[PDB]
């Protein structure tokens, strides 16, 4: 969808709705400590808006034009087993980008740290918007420098038309006690965001494609935006219970996969362009190594870059994994110190490791997390 810089546009009007929606469903038996906290999100409701627009704006990433349209089954196939090449680290998706900022969101809302919870929340949903969004050409035709195209700024023009204010039923029904049911965070997130995204791609096909009419597109912009705003609704919900309710998904669950959230200094030349490492020793000696390699330039100065890793052995506990760490081997012969500001590692929904470290990383060594 459609947004700008400073918090409006279609995808605030999205997590914007989310809120009234909730405010609306929401039964009177529900426990206390979600209404008051869906109370703290709604003050804190420009930071939500400001983070649903924000990821196609960010200027701590990649440097890559943003482009936020892929196949629904792309979180499917990369977690399937042997389809990929370990070395290498997964690209990030809307699927993942729900998870990771879902997590650090929750991470921070427990700690006290509203604010950065909302905004983070507010950057999960913009990305379960996106894979609402009715768009899966094989080639995209771009009409702004934040990479939108022209269906999502048809909509933009007409937002207000396509807003809804309840899911269709309270908090005690099945579409909200159906969120609640599976303790498994990612588990739960996959399947549910996989059936908005299809219904997407169907919609697309049908209704959005640039060959149809005007009267397709308002129909098309109607319907995945009242689902846009549902299931938007139906995470802030399963948010709510998770932070009041003190929910961990990681519970006791194999370590699939981990993924490392590293905010680089704003210092000056903290970043790098030397080939960077992350590895891990597990209780009984055994070590796996990936390398940190996005499409885009990766370690620039300020950035928060994300590598997801998937693992070797698939029987391993977050318990079971002593060591973590960083390394850094010479691209050219002169000299590219890396800065990293912090380091976040997410297991299974959960933030794991929070490191700070300001310290200067060269030559080709090893930095140690754990
Ligand atoms: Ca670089
Ligand atoms: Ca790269
Ligand atoms: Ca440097
Ligand atoms: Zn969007
Ligand atoms: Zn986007």
């Amino acid at each position: 969808w459609d947004g700008k810089i400073d918090g409006t546009g279609t995808h605030a009007m999205i997590v914007t709705q989310g809120v009234s929606i909730l405010e609306n469903d929401l039964s009177k038996n529900e426990p206390e400590s979600v209404r008051k906290n869906l109370e703290i999100l709604k003050e804190n409701m420009h930071e939500l808006q400001l983070g649903s627009t924000y990821p196609d704006y960010d200027k701590n990433a990649y440097d890559l034009y943003q482009d936020h349209f892929w196949d629904p089954d792309t979180d499917n196939n990369f977690s399937k087993d042997n389809s990929w090449y370990l070395a290498y680290s997964i690209p990030d998706t809307g699927e993942s980008q729900i998870r990771k900022f879902s997590a650090l969101a929750r991470y921070e809302w427990q700690r006290g740290n509203y604010k950065q919870a909302t905004f983070y929340l507010g950057e999960a949903m913009h990305y379960f918007g996106d894979i609402d969004t009715p768009y899966h050409p094989a080639n995209v035709t771009a009409v702004d420098s934040a990479g939108h195209v022209k269906f999502e700024t048809f909509a933009e023009e007409r937002k207000e038309q396509y807003k809804i204010n309840t899911a269709g039923c309270k908090t005690n029904e099945a579409f909200y006690t159906d969120i609640l049911k599976n303790k498994d965070f990612n588990a739960w997130s996959k399947e549910y965001a996989r059936g908005f995204a299809k219904t997407g791609k169907s919609i697309y096909y049908s209704h959005a494609s640039m060959s149809h009419s005007w009267d397709d597109w308002d129909y098309a912009a109607k319907v995945t935006l009242a689902n846009s705003q549902k299931g938007t609704a139906g995470y802030i919900y399963r948010f709510l219970h998770d932070v009041s309710e003190g929910n961990d998904p990681s519970v006791g669950k194999n370590v699939k996969e981990l993924v490392a959230y590293i905010s680089t200094s704003g210092e000056k030349d903290a970043g790098t362009d030397d080939y960077m490492y992350f590895g891990i020793k597990t209780k009984d000696g055994k070590t796996q190594e990936w390398e940190m390699d996005n499409p885009g330039n990766d370690f620039m100065t300020g950035s928060k870059d994300t590598y997801t890793f998937k693992l070797k052995d698939e029987n391993l506990k977050i318990d079971d994994i002593q060591n973590m760490w960083i390394r850094k081997r010479k691209y050219t012969a002169f000299s590219d110190a890396y800065k990293p500001e912090n380091i976040k590692i997410i297991a299974n929904g959960k933030v794991v490791v929070d490191k700070d470290i300001n310290e200067w990383i060269s030559g080709n060594s090893t930095y140690n997390i754990k």
